[PDB]
């Protein structure tokens, strides 16, 4: 699998989530290829 996020919880700020969701671009493009 490629590299996977920590998912935002606690840390679920605007901030770290636009990080989280950011990254979900490239982790969910080899994801769906996965």
């Amino acid at each position: 699998p490629p590299t996977k996020p920590t998912k935002p919880g606690d840390n679920a700020t605007p901030e770290k989530l636009a990080k989280y969701q950011a990254d979900l671009a490239k982790y969910q493009k080899d994801l769906a290829d996965y």
